[PDB]
RNA sequence: GGCCCCAUCGUCUAGCGGUUAGGACGCGGCCCUCUCAAGGCCGAAACGGGGGUUCGAUUCCCCCUGGGGUCACCA
């Protein structure tokens, strides 16, 4: 059938170009409803980030992915843990030694530092190593590592999927290590084992092993068993074109999160990182991408990842694919952290209702609400300005509201109204100074809401500070 | 630098031999209007250059240019 898989590193946060691939993946196998997984590759310790692993699986459930096979979500096919099948790698690299695809090397690191000072890299010198001689010394536990032996006098033929037939000449592709001193090897030797023994018929990744592939097909080559397709994605870039870098943009899905960014705007973002709908339609639903996914369209340039854009999107999700009920939700956290809290679903509600076209990201909900939730609220200058400026003619209207029975937008709008006419003045004259005591901003929803939303004694109270 | 991939508005991009080169973010303008937004309409904004090829290339080939990626036992 087919299936897809994402060998994701623990060694970091969570990456948010895993995300991109991951997406793509997930894709492509539920497009043609087979199986995607998820390979952990913890081959590394040295880089290994512990809690680094359950923070990559968490992240793209975030974002909706589901996968068929991993570490959590058991499987058929051996542990998901690259770890945990280090005996298998053993197996297999001493296969391609008993084979002669492969060849021990005992270089120190030094030796190869210089190997690769004076020449190049590595020059394949143990390669005239008797193996009786290099296994005797293998025995005698001498340290060393498992080197892939390229056929030097040739050519390999390496075919992207999107990009068609790259033919390499072996004279360009090294004698990689498959198995380091340590045992453990390398994702040269494990990807091509796990790949196989899990069944991945398609392998999409980031361009940046595009050169490395060569010696994958290779490797498939020696254990004598069938290529899987290729595919390579752009790498996502920072504003500044080069491939996404933490210290030049946001790589972290954790800080995403943090930011108030929706996971669902996210991954519709993602999705136009080199995918487009036929209908140049923006904004849709991960089912609608596994289902219009096709590789003809996907372009290959590098899409530099615009947190601008990113950011419009996710005000329009809050404001057209969420609804009222799903946005006061998520917004709680929010909430929470900056230390306010609502005093009722219902107020919270229409609270979220009034903002819902003023804030792009979660975050920026208890930053431009916050009147909304505590008196503890600042005063900008030009609200100041205005305040001192109408708090004559408030005060001739606070009579009014002290007495309006009727606390409706309808009500309190007429008496307004009201009010600025029988003052012989424009409404905004009243409107303004008053949102101003109220909200303390002048960037603000509709005042009659505002008015409202509050309650009568709640709005007068308050009015009264300003005024006192 | 060798090898390799890529190349349409500033950004993400549609295009498939013949278009007024479309859309979206961002930008500007007007409408709307109690403020700010949101929303609607309008506008500025692109095919890197040179040969081919073809009647016709943004569209196909090649070269240049430009950009990027990659050249590691982190034991």
């Amino acid at each position: 059938m087919v299936v897809t898989r994402i060998a994701p590193s623990p060694t970091g946060d969570p990456h948010v170009g895993t995300a991109y691939i991951a997406l793509f993946n997930y894709a492509w196998a539920r497009r043609n409803g087979g199986r995607f997984i998820v390979r952990i590759e913890d081959t590394d310790r040295a880089r290994y980030v512990p809690g680094a692993e359950e923070r990559i699986l968490a992240a793209l459930k975030w974002l909706g992915l589901s996968y068929d096979e991993g570490p959590d979500v058991a499987a058929p096919t051996g542990p998901y843990r690259q770890s945990e099948r280090l005996p298998l790698y053993q197996k297999y690299a001493e296969e391609l030694l008993k084979r002669g695809w492969a060849y021990r090397a005992f270089e120190t690191p030094e030796e190869l530092e210089q190997i690769r000072k004076e020449k190049g890299g590595y020059d394949g010198r143990a390669r005239n190593i008797p193996p009786e001689e290099a296994e005797e010394r293998a025995r005698r536990g001498e340290p060393h590592v498992i080197r892939l032996k390229v056929p030097r006098p040739g050519t390999t033929e390496v075919k992207d999927e999107l990009r068609g037939v790259v033919v390499y000449d072996n004279q360009e592709i090294p004698d990689v290590v498959l198995l380091k001193s340590d045992g453990y090897p390398t994702y040269h030797l494990a990807n091509v084992v796990d790949d196989h023994l899990m069944g991945v018929t398609d392998v999409i990744r980031a361009e940046e092993w595009l050169v490395s592939t060569p010696i994958h097909v290779l490797l498939y080559r020696a254990f004598g068993w069938e290529a899987p397709r290729f595919y390579h994605m752009p790498l996502l870039r920072n504003p500044d074109k080069t491939k996404i870098s933490k210290r030049k943009s946001h790589t972290s899905l954790d800080w995403y999160k943090a930011e108030g960014f929706l996971p669902e705007a996210l991954r519709n973002y993602l999705c136009l990182m080199g995918f487009s709908m036929p209908d140049g339609r923006e904004i849709f639903t991960l089912e609608e991408f596994i289902q219009a996914f096709t590789w003809e369209r996907v372009s290959l340039g590098g899409p530099v990842f615009d947190l601008e854009k990113l950011r419009w999107m996710n005000g329009k999700y809050i404001r057209e694919v969420l609804s009222l009920e799903e946005v006061a939700e998520r917004v709680k956290p929010f909430l929470r952290e900056a230390g306010l809290s609502w005093e009722s679903e219902a107020y919270l509600r229409r609270a979220v209702e009034l903002m819902r076209p003023r804030f792009d990201t979660l975050k920026e909900f208890p930053e431009k609400a916050r009147y909304l939730f505590t008196e503890d609220y600042p005063v900008s200058e030009k609200a100041q300005r205005k305040l001192e400026e109408g708090l004559p003619l408030l005060k001739e209207l606070y009579p009014r509201l002290r007495a309006q029975e009727e606390w409706t937008e309808a009500a309190l709008e007429a008496l307004l109204r009201g009010f600025a006419a029988e003052k012989g003045v424009k409404l905004g004259q009243v409107a303004q100074p008053l949102r101003a005591a109220l909200t303390g901003s002048l960037e603000t929803p509709g005042l009659f809401e505002i008015l409202a939303l509050l309650g009568k004694e709640r709005a007068l109270r308050r009015l009264e500070r300003a005024l006192a």
